[PDB]
């Protein structure tokens, strides 16, 4: 029957199915008087509002109340008439060792919710769990997988690397660095200029032209990440597919790099689960 | 059919419809011999005179006989020939959790009154309830909502803050501080000068030139409110729309602030329900 | 030395000391030819007759010539041989902010009077001022103050509520409703039956059987007061002590209520200053 | 010279010095007519009454007018003859990052107050700030710190965990769960039974026998907290010291647990600052 | 001038100089609110806390942020008044091919740090790099180096073997086996007994008597390591010096072996850099 794919992401939860899209992993459970003015869900004795509050930073999100965001994203991907669906969840690569913990709350059960009053329940056909970032592989045709590839997801705080040969994997790694670190570095001196910004509001300010982050600072970040990744891979080799939002930060200068074969694929942020959807096709079809 | 908007306000009830305007939330039910000389309404076994008496200070006005002022304002907004009307009531933000209590007396019923002898009854088409101060949002065009905004209502005893991103809310808060507190502070030493004034008569005395409240005291109040609001928002960010009467107190020096983008919108006191009227247009139209 | 307690009440002045009792707060200063036939006092350039005239309704009785009734009650509580006495006056709860005004005429002075010719003067040992209705607390033993309590004085036009935990207060409030309002409601249709009664003569007529106020109307008043008081207190909780004359109106059906723990204490009308006398014992002894 | 310790707590402020004790963090600043009947303090342009009003729930109490309760507790711990004192304040663990904000109002200054009229001022010798819950450590002798320990404070809405090896810390964490949540869960169905209770009055009702919360519900809460805490610690390991009021809720069944080494220490609620006092001894002595 | 020796070890960093000692290689860079309660260093844009967090297991520690622990150990070995020092670093034997990478960050430069606020900088006189485990050689006198020797370091996950003839080396090898593997084997069935232990906490539990690892299991590990090492060396020949912490695990039964000449030297864990210090004496003196 019908299938959906869900990416829990590093800062944004995201979904594809009969309904497709994304939203921030942002969450709150604090004081309230105007519930109607916020996206909200109450279930399992927990009340939450979605897309606002605190973003959190603790490792292994699977252990700190991910459930509300997960079910909210499921409701988004689904329509009110959905009977039952298959599940292809995704986790940050180095974290899938926690899948069993997820299996505690997830494996082949049925779930109830309210989410503003739509408030129905649904069972899941089956369960698969995959690495975040990696799935990009299956969105690719043989157009470039005819040669060796490197899926490279520039996640908010991380870079997720998996180098693959014919049909198969060759190596994997994670580096704890990301555009959030760049925002922190920028604020280390921009806040010092009599301001009260944060790593969360910053991007909107670069968008509106209120702030003038220098062009060469993005280049500094690019060089830093390249230096970090050198010991494992040759970027010139292993044609690299950039994915994630940070690739959307840096496309304009990634394109300027002297590398041999590479690209920032369209919807690079959602390319991983474009590939996960192709992998789902492979699984069922 | 036709619609009206009503703001219960902090010190003044106010209305817009086929008739528009405002008046103080002031009320009495005390001894009387010249009923004809006072605005008055008798209903539900309660006799009241409007715009005079005691202003009251208790929290949750919804529980201390708001009904007379509400129906009086309805009669003002309506004309004697009105058949039936839709309702868009407003409450102080942190107070809409009491809407259910309001729903006890209000939801889709018909109401009778006397009010000096016009003395007819009317049914209401439907019910919506909204936050006071917030509705300003919908009076704005994309002229400045293209960027992030902050509705900022300097209510008599409070400041009501709601920061909004595209089409949507980002955060909300209230601070229990207002021009009434400034009047109390001024009287803490001005009354001490062998006088018997109050926070109610004071503004008329500054108007007539009888009193000489220093210019820098308004600046002190501005700095106090700015210090109070800092922990949640950056004023330079989130282009701020000042609303409420206190904005009318301080316009002349608000305009002098070093902030980047901001304004005290025309009819700032009634701008919130200018926006509520735009929101009503959005609802029905 | 010896002490007295005085309750100014809502309709009746009242006293306890070497002489104890009560009488209406009724007063006149109008035309006269048979002074000997009326209780009377002339002092401070004011001539008054006690227990007859006009009852008055204005708020803050402390500002409209309470003095004659006060001194008359003092004379009642005292004997002609009294040298000097301590004072424990009482005010309606929300009104003790006017104590300073009372201190203008009262604090530690000596007073002269005539009152039909007894006509002596007396000084007062000291001054304390307490809330009317509340003092009931100290008449109670630990017999029921071992648990949480609620002093509930059903005064002529009001209900005075104070909820107390161990030895201490928890909350307080007033509601402007009373048996006078019930009498007004009854006369709203009973006078309409070609009669000229008032809220003052009515109770005598129910006493003599001339009038047949329905039983269920007292129940309607009970339900109205219960609905009014709900937002602040749980009647089932906070064992309630009914006090005041209206409790004497309603005892027969108060006893029928489904509440858990409660009572209409003996001399409920004077129970408050039974407790004030116990509090005086606590003060001096 | 002399030193004092103050715990701001989650629901109760508390103090030890020449005077020792505790009281609720409850506070009000609302309407008043009988100031003498309430604990009260007026300073810095703010009037407050202590131990009554609203308990508040917002995070980072350091930003919402904690000052009145703090100074009130200082006055309690001190005597009218106190010259100057050292300060060892405490904050909820995850919150001490706000100490700088506290340093804005506190570091080595002198403070004035009224508090019913005692109304003097005092300077502070020095400043230290410590984690709430943790300080229990220093009340322990080597009697059980010879082995690894776990300070475990079951605070009103939280559980505060710090696991310590020889003389030192090993790990720390907070879980947003507490007896307040249990009271909310109990009221989720007990209020539904035609009652108007809250999480605040409930404990008094279990105390008086009016309510019959089932024994197994406390066990359910115990199991829930144990499940929550498992991912970080082994309870059988790291001999656990239960602290806080909730430990006083659950002692009777905590003692029944199958764990190896543990205890609910005497005055578990105040054991943390018993240890903070021992730590003060260590600091100065 | 003065010299220091540093062992990066397998689980513990360690140092000798004007200050001597050791500590775990344990490290974290995660969320924080009580910096003062943890050993910490912030430099080169990286914030870390020492002796707690994650121990890590990846090969070639030189590539995964060893810098914080290294500089922390330098600060330990040095005093606040140190001007400049010589450097004799050590690496796991098979890893010194990475010395050039170390030379990228280390060779004859000056370094800055904060480490809780001491926060000074220092230059290094010169650079030497040596094998971990081997240096034990130079702590020995001719007391037993008159004959052939075998330095044998039973490191946490490894055994490091170097067989030496007169003044010189004869052969070298590493075996990937260690007491960490023994702890993993023990937990393979001890955790299975309804417990949540790890290879890190285990040794403390054997220390406190909570756990009863059988005596013969240490013998099994001894036999396994002996079988592993046989193909290269004769233990009876090449008088063996046991070094490292695991030798401290097994001394009591190592002494029982039927071998001809051998010993577990005092401070076997630090004997290697006792010898490295002797080698430094040889170098400069
Ligand atoms: N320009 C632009 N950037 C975006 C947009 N949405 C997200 N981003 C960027 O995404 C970056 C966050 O890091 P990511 O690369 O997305 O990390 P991640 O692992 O993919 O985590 P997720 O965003 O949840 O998928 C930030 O720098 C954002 O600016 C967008 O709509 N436009
Ligand atoms: N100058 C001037 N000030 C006004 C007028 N009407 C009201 N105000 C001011 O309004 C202030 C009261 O505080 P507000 O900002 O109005 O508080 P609010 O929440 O908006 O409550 P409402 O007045 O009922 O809408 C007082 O300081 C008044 O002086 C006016 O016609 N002229
Ligand atoms: N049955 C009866 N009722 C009385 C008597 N004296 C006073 N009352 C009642 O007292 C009621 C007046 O309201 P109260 O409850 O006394 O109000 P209050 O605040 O106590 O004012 P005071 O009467 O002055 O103490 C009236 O309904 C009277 O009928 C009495 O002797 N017998
Ligand atoms: N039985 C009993 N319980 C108490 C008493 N005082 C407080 N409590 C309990 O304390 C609990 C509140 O949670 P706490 O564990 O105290 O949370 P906290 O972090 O310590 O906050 P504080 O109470 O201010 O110290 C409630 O369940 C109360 O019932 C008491 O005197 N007797
Ligand atoms: N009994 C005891 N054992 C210790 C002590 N310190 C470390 N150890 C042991 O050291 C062992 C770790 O393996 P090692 O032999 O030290 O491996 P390594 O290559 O020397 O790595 P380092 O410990 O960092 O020097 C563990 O089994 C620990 O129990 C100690 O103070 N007492």
């Amino acid at each position: 029957m019908k299938i959906t794919v869900v990416d829990l992401g590093n800062i944004n939860v995201k979904y594809v199915g009969e309904n497709k899209g994304r939203f921030s992993s942002k969450i709150t459970n604090d004081y309230q008087s105007y519930e109607e003015g916020f996206q909200r869900v109450e279930y399992n004795g927990i009340k939450t509002y979605i897309g606002v509050g605190e973003l959190s930073r603790e490792f292994n999100k699977a252990d700190r109340d991910y459930m509300a965001q997960l079910l909210y994203s499921l409701a988004k991907a689904n329509t009110a008439d959905t009977k039952e669906i298959n599940l292809t969840l995704l986790l940050p690569i180095i974290q899938m060792k926690n899948k069993t913990r997820l299996i505690e709350t997830l494996k082949g059960e049925n779930f109830k919710f309210k989410f503003n009053g739509i408030d129905r329940e649904i069972k899941i056909n089956d369960l698969m769990v995959l690495p975040e970032g990696y799935a990009s592989y299956y969105s690719l045709d043989i157009e470039n997988k005819k040669g060796d590839v490197c899926i490279l997801d520039l996640g908010s705080r991380t870079i997720n690397i998996c180098v693959l040969e014919n049909a198969k994997i060759v190596k994997t790694n994670t580096i704890k660095l990301g555009s959030f670190d760049f925002y922190s570095k920028i604020k280390s001196l921009e806040n010092a200029k009599g301001e009260d910004y944060i790593e969360e509001d910053i991007q909107r300010l670069i968008d509106n032209g209120l702030i003038k982050v220098d062009s060469k600072q993005y280049i500094e970040f690019l060089s830093d990440i390249l230096n970090a990744v050198k010991p494992y891979v040759n970027l010139k080799t292993y044609n690299t597919i950039f994915t994630g939002g940070t690739s959307l930060m840096l496309k304009e200068y990634i394109e300027k790099l002297p590398l041999n074969k590479f690209k920032v694929h369209p919807n690079a942020l959602t390319s991983n689960v474009d590939g996960a959807m192709e992998a789902s096709k492979k699984v069922w079809n």
